[PDB]
């Protein structure tokens, strides 16, 4: 077999089903024979079949119908290889979920792949617009020599028994074949010519994360586009894991972003970029031991131009599911103090409170202790810094090992191994910035309001709205969900983020998962969009600035799934069509968080007044691609030109099948135009 390439096409058409022979090539002889090798092809896929051949090498006979090797993409976006000579001799894979794309803005586009079937390293390794996407170490490598009985090379599908198996459909922009070994880089390069939409945060930027989840984007009125997301450095997983809140801004309205920062973060375990196993045993694995923050909120005060960050405080193994029912507060002398545990009292001995200047008191004896806290939450013992091991996390096997380093961080009350801890439920945490993230305030935990017979209260990811007009006009609220009295509820502040209030919206003590956002109506009143636990988004509205809420109306003609997706609402400054705009986006799929789209709704007055004053007639929906590809959380921004931002989550975040994947946070811009199928 000659080095270098064996065989090479261009441009060319496959119709569904038909495949395409590669058989009367000239090195044809030789690909049915490669001990190792790369390929790298550019396709455009226009059919809707599951499971798609690019590239297959194989025996076409009857009984043989195992033997093959093919390189495939499915309609869903997956891509992935079989090597096969039947299960007795072997049957190799491999592949990873949401790599590819099929439609973009409209239409469909072009991806580049590669596999590398690398016989001096017994490695073979997959490659995608410009991506590194899994790797397969075999002790017994083996390829298309090793498969017996090879007839034919194709194109398009996969030969079995006479038939055209896998059908592809759509146009092979080139495809090479080499016998040799291409390095990654030149991989990474050569697939890299096609790429769409940008990254903000990315797996090697300077969070240590190769995660991310839950994306937050604002545009602030000074024309800077701000955005955050969980940094989950343990895969994937929800809290009760190492999770931190990253931030990143940019002043070209969205075209380049900064070095990202983690404005709440916790030190107890280290930040540090680790690949987590997907296998089906590993993949449910989550670190047990660390705290963490989770789901960010952005708002902007326009009145002073601050900017807040919110989310979920997370105490050391601590998650939604397993937070402990309580306020986390103790009232002592009338005013709410975080209560805290001698590490040597009973399990459930919470007799010490945070009191005025950090200060611990003895709440038997109503006396000060010896110990204080900073604006971090940092203990000290007489103005000295306490301190304790950090804790690094790696897999033996399958069992996630977290043990003690030499490095030294200091001791915080939400820390497992801390003198002084802090009660089991969640918080609500907030820091404020007044120079766009350049610095940021000390932490304030606002959840002194927490209800005691609430397992949990936290917010709703995305922004927060601050309102625009009428008597409550300059009032903050941010979204709130909760497993107590009520589930959807909402803290609002009237004095610029410095005090807030909740509020119970319904009477519901199911605990569902009612994610909500915001949005304001033409004469200040508002409207709350909120995913539920049915099969349904659901709708209610407020006259008397979030006080007060009316029951859950259904949000007819938009599909969703009974668990449910996180949604984005944001209000448009200009109108459309004439009229006052709002745009939401979500998952459209009644099961799978898949295709995604974005929808223009515009306010009517319906003539009616109070809380049937107004009536959103959901005129336009847009599809990002085609309806098998993931979307999940996202959020929506209006850029400072005319166009509409989004970062999403490009895949499905739901799914026990595509956890930890890393670079699939997205972000997209699209015109009122495009929006509108205008074209
Ligand atoms: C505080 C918290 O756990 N937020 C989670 C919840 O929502 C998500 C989800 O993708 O649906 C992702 C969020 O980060 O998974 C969680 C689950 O639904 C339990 O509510």
């Amino acid at each position: 077999i000659p080095e270098g390439i064996l065989m090479e096409k261009n441009n060319v058409d496959i119709a569904e089903g038909q495949g395409y022979s590669l058989d009367q090539e000239a090195g044809a002889k030789y690909v049915k024979a490669m001990t190792q090798g790369t390929i790298i092809l550019s396709y455009k896929s226009t059919s809707e079949n599951g499971i798609q051949s690019l590239f297959s090498v194989g025996n076409s006979t009857a009984g043989n119908q195992d033997r093959h090797f093919h390189i495939y993409i499915t309609n869903s976006g997956g891509i992935g290889i079989e090597l096969r000579n039947t299960d007795g001799v072997f049957n190799y894979t491999l592949d990873r979920p949401a790599s590819v794309r099929a439609l973009y803005k409209g239409e469909r586009v072009f991806n580049t792949v590669a596999l590398k079937a690398d016989a001096a390293n017994k490695q073979c390794r997959l490659f995608a617009n410009g991506e590194l996407l899994a790797t397969l170490d075999k002790d017994a490598f083996k390829f298309i020599s090793d498969i017996t009985g090879v007839d034919n090379v194709t194109l398009g599908g996969t030969k079995r028994q006479g038939k055209i198996a896998y059908p592809f459909g759509g146009t092979i922009g080139d495809i090479k074949v080499y016998s040799n070994a291409l390095s990654d880089e030149e991989l990474i390069q050569a697939t890299g010519v096609t790429t769409y939409g940008e990254n903000i945060f990315y797996a090697g930027d300077v969070t240590e994360s190769n995660y991310f989840r839950i994306p937050s984007l604002l545009t602030l009125s000074t024309g800077t586009v701000i955005s955050a997301a969980d940094a989950r450095y343990g895969g994937t997983h929800d809290s009760k894991s190492k999770i931190n809140i990253a931030f990143a801004k940019s002043t070209d309205g969205g075209n380049t972003w900064s070095e990202p920062t983690l404005p709440l973060k916790f030190d107890d375990y280290i930040a540090k970029n680790i690949d987590w196993p997907r296998d089906s045993v590993g993949k449910n694995v989550q670190i047990q031991g660390s705290a963490s923050y989770i789901d960010p909120v952005l708002l902007e005060d326009k009145l002073t131009k601050r900017i807040f960050l919110f989310a979920d405080l997370m105490p050391a193994g601590i998650g939604s599911s397993n937070a402990s029912v309580g306020s986390g507060f103790k009232e002592v002398n009338g005013k709410k103090y975080l209560k805290l545990r001698w590490h040597k009292d009973a399990g459930r001995a919470y007799d010490y409170t945070i009191r005025e200047k950090g200060v611990i008191y003895n709440d038997a004896t109503n006396q000060p202790t010896e110990f204080r806290v900073d604006g971090e939450y940092n203990l000290y013992q007489h103005d000295t810094n306490l301190t304790c091991k950090q804790y690094d996390y790696n897999f033996s096997g399958n069992n996630l090992i977290e043990s003690k380093t030499d490095v030294d961080v200091n001791m915080n009350i939400f820390y497992k191994n801390s003198v002084f801890k802090a009660f089991p439920t969640n918080y609500l945490a907030m820091r404020y910035s007044d120079d766009e993230g350049a610095s940021w305030s000390d932490l304030d935990i606002v959840s002194s309001f927490k209800p005691e017979v609430s397992k949990f209260l936290v917010v709703g990811p995305g922004i927060g709205k601050q309102i625009s007009t009428g008597e409550n006009a300059g009032r903050l609220l941010v979204p709130l969900y909760s497993k107590s009295s009520a589930e959807l509820g909402f803290m609002y502040s009237d004095d610029h983020g410095d005090n807030w209030t909740y509020v119970e919206a319904d009477n519901l003590t199911g605990g569902a998962t009612a994610e909500a956002q915001i949005v304001e109506m033409p004469d200040g009143s508002l409207k709350t969009y909120l995913r539920t636990g049915s099969n349904c988004i659901a709708e209610v509205t407020s006259i008397d600035g979030g006080e007060t809420w009316s029951d859950r109306v259904p949000l007819q003609g938009i599909s969703t799934t009974s668990y449910g997706t996180q949604l984005s609402v944001i209000n448009y400054s200009q109108p459309i069509d004439g009229k006052p705009a709002i745009i939401l986006s979500s998952p459209n799929a009644t099961n799978g968080r898949k295709n995604g789209k974005i929808w223009i709704g515009l306010v009517n007055d319906t003539g009616n007044t109070g809380i049937d004053k107004y009536s959103v007639e959901w005129k336009y929906s847009y599809a990002v691609d085609t309806p098998q590809m993931g979307y999940s959380y996202s959020c929506l921004a209006e850029l400072p030109d005319g166009q509409v931002g989004l970062l999403y989550e490009k895949y499905d975040s739901w799914s026990r099948n595509e956890l930890h994947l890393k670079d699939i946070l997205k972000f997209e811009k699209y015109s009122i135009s495009e929006l509108t199928g205008q074209a």
